[PDB]
């Protein structure tokens, strides 16, 4: 009863680059490594970590020029604006975590801001700013249960 | 030596619609916008875009019932039932691409095959179901030259 | 108070034909198929649509040699040479069309301007040359009222 | 054995005209032109033609007033009351055809039949009231064998 | 001075006929009807007439046997051999005219020469063997002035 002609068009442009290197692909997920702060019972000392992932650490690689920004994303297990971590076997057990965009752990990163990383250009391959740290204040009880708690994030670099 | 004479008779019926919004036409090429996929270098991260025209995105705005059909023709440097990218400058530079029916890119378009894409009806002016994603998987060389890569493609929508 | 005697005498031969196909007559109107745009809402994309009629397309099947000439009257409703659409309920609504004589439809059919379409020949059974656009440009308002619009030509081929 | 005298005496008048323009006469037969249909094949479509001899049109150009009669006899092959055509050359082909006394052809001309046409006075030399058409329905067999059909017909003006 | 005396005798037979029929006579003359050839202007085409008197054809009604002549003798305008027409207003105006003693006028009819018409006999009353034609060719200018041309012949039947 009808047809309708039409051509899209599909334009690609290699050049000024700024793309993350040592993060693989399965299918289409993009993993970006992980943020492994490690083994620790009864925590009551401040833990830090960075985003490592297999054989070499997140880096990345910018162009010159091109002011990017940084956007992550609240966890799957979040309340009140602050990611969390949840047992895979006791649902009830938490432990809180914040996230910072400095190797000194000064400026936080906030859900769904953006954060002006003007300084990864150049190339040089600098390391990914974000950087985690549990502090034991406000961690419900001091002393949590046993198992492996994991958590998800989803990082978004806009330019 | 011979005349022949008759009338043919022109008729044409405004009512379900079903035609595309956001489109401009130059001279009835009736182009629809462009896949970007943007500026990258040493592709190995996945890369989604969305078809983008002009001010606004490219929206359908369908008819109630009137079950479509879409028809994507493979591009004008198609090979094996894949389409691809060839530079401006450089013949033997090449990118695949893939393209999908569905937000999630999951459903796979394949060449001159109707995709039955009955879910944008009711109006609404729904976003037109053409999404493509770039995998650096099988992408020649991982690392490609410079240049601004191009593609056409030709839409079909017969209902 | 008078009285005249003669004989007229008639002759018809059959031989070099180049005469249409799939054109039914009903009382010696001959009619030859119907330029059927198909269902639209708000016209703002090119249509295209070629003369079918009944089972088949229209064909013209012509003689070897033979050069022809083909003949469009303007329509019923026209002003300004432009051949137009009037709907059957409301007198103001109108939507202007254009017609070719190839499938490109580069070459414009004037009304009442021969076209020598000396490329039908040799038989083959060709598709008629005759194809109609609908260009979303001086269309009145873009967006129409609601009906079925019709109109009919007056086709001649001489030869 | 016998003898006897008498006077016949012979009358001719000139006044009120009323005669055939454009008809040449051979030895008396006074011919008045041919109704040539032209060349066709597998005849499927209406064909029209008109009275038509050497340079210029048949005409009446009749006197004012004196409302004439026009007696129209079947052709030499005639079955049915339906005038024929016959091949010069095989005896078997046959293709049927109409004759009607007005531009529309919507009065037939019956055989032996004066008919009344009153709308050719007051001069102005007017085209002589006879158009033939063939309908491609009842024609034996769609499609006939190859020859040159003639017919010969006697057309009687009485006023 | 002188007287001679004798005697004359007068005989009359009844019996085999041969005389006309539908004739009037008015003082002797035997007037045998009239060549009535109709009413015309610009003489172009050829003009058929037979001898009608009154209310009905003349008519024979011979004999059995007795072979007859038939005599016709030149009108009162004659010149070259040909009968003539000649105008009772204008005497400058003439129409020439044959006259033939068949139906299918092929057998001419000369001045003073007898015609052996046999085939008018065993009664049956036939139609008396005189027909005219007038040929629009060698008639001075083909158009002539007005007025009602006349003239006479003298028939006589020697049998």
């Amino acid at each position: 009863a009808g047809t309708l002609i039409g051509q899209v068009g599909v334009q690609m442009v290699i050049g000024a680059g700024c793309t993350i290197i040592n993060g693989s692909v399965s299918g289409g997920i993009n993993q970006w490594g992980t943020l492994d702060f490690g083994s620790h019972s009864d925590l009551t000392n401040v833990v830090d970590a960075q985003t490592v992932g297999t054989s070499g650490n997140i880096q990345i690689q910018c162009s010159t020029g091109l002011t990017p920004s940084l956007t992550v994303n609240a966890g799957l297990h979040a309340s009140g604006g602050q990611r969390y971590m949840q047992n895979t076997t006791t649902t009830s057990s938490t432990i809180a975590y914040n996230i910072y965009s400095d190797a000194a752990r000064s400026a936080l990163i906030q859900a769904n801001t953006p954060v002006d990383i003007s300084s990864v250009s150049t190339g040089t391959a600098v390391n990914i700013p974000l950087y985690g740290r549990v502090v034991p204040t406000g961690q419900s009880t001091p002393t949590p249960t046993a198992g492996t708690y994991t958590d998800t994030l989803l990082v978004t670099i806009a330019w």
